[PDB]
DNA sequence: TGCTTCCCGCGAATAACG
DNA sequence: CGTTATTCGCGGGAAGCA
């Protein structure tokens, strides 16, 4: 295909034939390989930019709307992504949101049309 | 060296198939 | 049309960048 398989200790890795990156999941290799082949394009709906992964485009479009989905539950401040939220909580509140810490709320995305995870609304 | 974007295992949502 | 196949949102560490 666009990969070969490597097997060590009875565990299978899928290896990208172009850059030789390894993947535990074949769907991950397929997702990655678009970067090489560009057989699918994900163009921004607000500007001319085009991305090789759907999620890169989504994260990018959020910047166009200015929606702040990530909210610190200690002081209420909201942030556009996980990284700014995490940086805030570690720096201002001296706490780590990783694991399940319940230190932040991820609101559903309302400023554009993306797939909605049920767990975000209740 | 602090933003900024990328990366990939995981699995819920949904499209494609029957 | 219920069943499987596919897509891609999410965490949170890594890498890129000026
Ligand atoms: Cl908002
Ligand atoms: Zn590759
Ligand atoms: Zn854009
Ligand atoms: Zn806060």
């Amino acid at each position: 295909d666009d990969h070969y398989e490597l097997i060590v200790d009875g565990r299978v890795y899928y290896i990208c034939i172009v850059c030789k990156r390894s993947y535990v999941c074949l769907t991950s290799l397929r997702r990655h390989f678009n970067i090489h082949s560009w057989e699918k394009k994900y163009p921004c709906r607000y500007c001319e930019k085009v991305f090789p992964l759907a999620e890169y485009r989504t994260k990018h479009e959020i910047h166009h709307t200015g929606e702040r989905r990530y909210q610190c539950l200690a002081c209420g401040k909201s942030f556009i992504n996980y990284q700014f939220m995490s940086s805030h909580i570690k720096s201002v509140h001296s706490q780590d949101p990783s694991g399940d810490s319940k230190l932040y709320r991820l609101h559903p995305c309302r400023s554009l049309q993306i797939r909605q995870y049920a767990y975000l609304s209740d």
